[PDB]
């Protein structure tokens, strides 16, 4: 079993509805069990800046799928909450489920680049993850504390 780390946000169409239903239709993933669920916070924007706040939590999954196997269960989700393929990047949408981290797994695939390749960088990744796993240390040895005690990221308002 491997513990896999997911980044879910949400700006339109209820966010708070949105992430619940996400977190029940997570539990319902085979070979899976939710270990923890972060806060939920709003947050601004990043990238584009005219769209709605942000809904952002993170989970840890358990799970003893592939790791395209669940990425195939958060797209089947998305999906099913409405999520739709749109011209503009970076933009608002239903519902977003990131697969952050899958143990201290280093993937690069067609569909799948784990670590998210910009979650170092992100306070609404960061912060939620650093609730749920304080002593996270990335498959490169980075320690998360390191990264929120070094690099300056606005605190997070709980939604
Ligand atoms: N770690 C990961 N988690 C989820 N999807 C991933 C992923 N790595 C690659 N992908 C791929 O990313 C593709 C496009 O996803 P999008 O959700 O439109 C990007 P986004 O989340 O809006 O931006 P971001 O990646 O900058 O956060 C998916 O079809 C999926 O195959
Ligand atoms: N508050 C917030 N902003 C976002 N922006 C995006 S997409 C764009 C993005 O994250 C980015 C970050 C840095 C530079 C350019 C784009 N998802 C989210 C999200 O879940 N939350
Ligand atoms: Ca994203
Ligand atoms: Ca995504
Ligand atoms: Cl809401
Ligand atoms: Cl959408
Ligand atoms: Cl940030
Ligand atoms: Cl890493």
């Amino acid at each position: 079993m491997t513990v896999a780390y997911i980044a879910i946000g949400s700006n339109l169409a209820s966010p708070l509805e949105q992430v619940n239903a996400a977190l029940k239709a997570l539990g319902d993933i085979p070979e899976s069990h939710i270990l923890t669920v972060s806060s939920f916070y709003r947050t601004p924007p990043l990238g584009p800046q005219d769209q709605p706040d942000y809904l952002n939590a993170a989970v840890a999954l358990e799970t003893s799928l592939a790791p395209e196997e669940l990425l195939n269960h958060t797209q089947r989700i998305e999906l099913q909450q409405g999520r739709v393929r749109k011209a503009e990047r970076w933009g608002p949408r239903t519902l977003d489920l990131d697969i952050m981290l899958f143990g201290n797994e280093v993937i690069n695939t067609e569909r799948l680049t784990v670590p998210h390749y910009d979650m170092k960088n992100r306070g609404f990744m960061l912060w939620p993850l650093f609730e749920i796993a304080p002593e996270l240390v990335f498959p490169d040895g980075e320690m998360l504390r390191q990264i929120l005690h070094t690099r300056a990221f606005d605190k997070l308002n709980k939604w």
